[PDB]
């Protein structure tokens, strides 16, 4: 029964689509500890999102599943009796979860504990962390987009899935010939705008292109919006996230009845400060609820904050340098060998990071048994789940079939990389797998994928519903 399944997994690794590619499969029962598949185990792979595994068990041994981020707005003094303060403070702690409604609600405490007006200049202080934005390999060209977004400690987070300093622009046909309407979103005022685009007659080709050119803080809109098409949306990053923040944090002072009066930039609590006035503060949800945004959809800007907040917990330092040996040390005294490990990055978007699947399998056998096992694989993506914030990344992926409802796993695609790592409970035993797919010269391998979690599901004493 054993000798049939791995001559079914062996015919499947057979594929057109894995041509010229490595791949790495393994599968583990958790019960007993019996290899019941093993192909390249011990093979040194890129993983993309895989690597978001490994951080997410380390943010949890060291912040804990009770870990909450905060946020400040701090002055020099309380305010007189005329109610007058003079440079406001904005300050950041990591928080991957603040909303533009978030700073509504400290702006009105601003304006509740006596303030009228801020005489002076409002900071943004984001000084919890270094200001290195991006990791040294990642590249240039893929800047404009959500996943390559600025890290910094004030970012403001975008919608309820919490992408973090990217702004939402939208393009709105008119009358043929004359220019689309571009909205820069959160970011009017802050970004750029540099509109080309013009309005096609009704049936025609859109051609539109949406970009932030490498170094500006410009959104650059080209092309024809035929007269009868739906409006397009797009997400965008932004040059310096806490300037947003800064920039949407007076206009909700001033929404509020407080007026600012100074300018608006970057800088830290000037230190010659012997007792700050707190003048308003937010908290956000602990850990375990923060872990479901960030896990099911794959969330970039999440991961690498939560690195330097590691970097911080152990050495007082927001860096990727001391997070990443964080990630290291807390890996280990939980039980993994991390002697095929290289960490470059928390996201798994640099391509200097490595894992193999005898590795991955590893950790999803040591954070089985560890106090926090529960949150841990409720975050995971479920497979054939309609609802976005339960099937994640796997809402479109194995439905009518005997893993729909059951395979919990993690994916990560790039150019020439992917990956789908997990568990398959059932009552047949329960299974621990890594699939890791490198070299490969068309589209990804998902039906690859997915039919060996399928057959596993099978195994496991599953059916197809119908
Ligand atoms: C998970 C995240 N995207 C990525 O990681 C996509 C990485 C693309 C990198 C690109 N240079 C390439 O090589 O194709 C997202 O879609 O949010
Ligand atoms: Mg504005
Ligand atoms: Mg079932």
């Amino acid at each position: 029964r054993l000798t049939e399944l791995r001559e079914d997994i062996d015919a499947i690794l057979e594929d057109p689509a894995l041509e010229g590619a490595v791949s790495g499969v393994v599968v583990v029962d958790t019960a007993t500890g019996e290899e019941l598949y093993s192909r390249d185990g011990g093979e040194q792979l890129l993983p993309a999102s895989n690597m978001k595994l490994f951080t997410a068990a380390a943010a949890l041994e060291v912040l804990g599943a009770d870990h909450s981020f905060g946020t400040e707005v701090a002055a020099e003094s309380a305010p007189g009796r005329r109610g007058e303060v003079q440079d406001l403070y904005l300050v950041g702690r990591g928080d991957p979860t603040l909303s533009a409604e978030d700073l509504d609600a400290m702006a009105a405490e601003v304006a509740a504990s006596g303030v009228r007006t801020v005489r002076g200049d409002l900071y943004a202080d984001d000084t919890w962390f270094d200001s290195e934005r991006l990791v040294d390999d990642w590249w240039p060209e893929d800047e404009p987009y959500a996943y390559s977004a600025q890290i910094s400690a004030l970012t403001v987070a975008h919608g309820e899935r919490f992408d973090t300093g990217v702004t939402e622009v939208s393009v709105t046909p008119a009358a043929e010939g004359e220019p689309a309407d571009v909205d820069l979103g959160a970011a009017e005022g802050y970004a750029e705008l540099d509109n080309r685009a013009v309005t096609g007659a009704a049936g025609s080709a859109n051609t539109l292109v949406i970009d932030r050119p490498v170094g500006t803080n410009t959104i650059a809109v080209t092309g024809s919006l035929p007269a009868d098409a739906a409006p397009v949306t797009a997400l965008r990053t932004v040059d310096e996230p806490a300037a947003l923040a800064g920039h949407l944090f007076e206009e909700a002072l001033e929404s509020n009845g407080v007026t600012v009066k100074g300018d608006v930039g970057l800088g830290g609590v000037p230190a010659d400060w012997q007792d700050a006035e707190v003048l308003a503060d937010h908290t956000s949800a602990e850990l375990s609820e923060i872990l479901v945004p960030f896990m099911k959809f794959s969330n970039n800007g999440h991961a690498e904050m939560l690195v330097k907040s590691i970097g911080q917990e152990t050495a007082g330092a927001g860096t990727w340098d001391a997070g990443l040996v964080g990630v290291e040390e807390a890996l280990s005294g939980l039980g993994v060998d991390t002697a095929g490990l290289v960490l470059n990055d928390g996201s798994g978007l640099s391509r200097g990071n490595l894992v193999t699947a005898d590795t991955v399998v590893d950790l999803l056998g040591q954070a089985g048994s560890a106090p926090w096992a529960q949150t841990w694989s409720a975050s995971l993506p479920v497979a054939g789940e309609s609802d976005p914030f339960v099937g994640g990344t796997l809402a479109n992926r194995m439905r009518g079939t005997a893993a729909e409802g059951v395979v919990e796993a993690k994916t990560g695609t790039m150019s020439g990389v992917s990956a789908l790592s997990g568990y398959v409970p059932g009552p047949e035993g329960e299974l621990a797998f890594s699939i890791v797919n490198n070299g490969h010269s068309g589209p990804a391998p998902l039906a690859v994928q997915d039919a060996i979690a399928v057959r596993l599901a099978e195994y496991a004493g599953h059916q197809a519903p119908e």
